[PDB]
């Protein structure tokens, strides 16, 4: 059988575990992949979707029709709607809940 | 997120930088305003 020139590969019929000298490690199979790269990258992935974390501290969910994204600045996001660090719920239509409340009660 | 948090507490209360979504779906914004409460004052 062939041998990889430089890689400690622990392998089964269709399940593979690969560790490379440069930090990167990866679990693979014909429909899933869980790789942890050297540069703080986590990219847990699947055919139906994926979840990843960037070195910049980002957290995202590849809903493929949605996104549970969290930006480095702490601004929660979901399909455009934002929740600022201060808890202001800025809906995708631009309406701020406190602003709309202020016009009421006038 | 180091500048944010997609936190989910054991009691099922979704949270994001203080803003909460209770188990019953009440969107309690960080400023304390409840969407249903603000809606009730409107339409009066």
């Amino acid at each position: 059988k062939a041998i990889h020139p430089d890689n400690v590969v622990l392998e089964n019929d269709k399940a593979i575990i690969t560790l490379k000298p440069d930090g990167d490690t990866s679990l693979q199979n014909p429909k899933v992949t869980v790789e942890a790269l050297a540069d703080g990258n986590v990219k847990i992935s699947n055919g139906t979707g994926e979840f990843t974390m960037s070195p910049s501290g980002e957290i995202k969910g590849g809903n493929r029709g949605g996104s549970f994204t969290l930006q480095p600045s702490g601004q929660l996001m979901c399909n455009g709607a934002r929740i600022t660090t201060s808890g202001r719920i800025i809906t995708a239509n631009g309406v701020d809940m406190d602003d709309f409340y202020q016009k009421y009660m006038s």
